[PDB]
């Protein structure tokens, strides 16, 4: 004849969370670009024999 | 014979939400923005030897 509980009480937990996060950078460009590729000499002949 | 009632009075439960939120924030740009690439020095060449 004996009836359960409508339900049980549960226990309660807290969460504490803690997300850290730090991002440095360095860039650097200097100096001088010069031309790497460039021209040469050249040469033609030409000649009509008849 | 006996009969059940056409529903059971359940309980009544008030329910009160809070929800509360505050946002701050700065903005800053201070400073002179100079160039950092700029032209450098050119030279050429040329000669006709025939």
């Amino acid at each position: 004849l004996a009836t359960p509980s409508p339900f049980d009480m549960e226990k309660m937990v807290w969460l504490d969370v803690n997300i850290l996060e730090i991002r440095k950078s360095v860039l650097e460009n200097f100096g001088v670009d010069w031309s790497k590729q460039i021209p040469g000499p050249f040469a033609a002949f030409g000649k009509d024999f008849v």
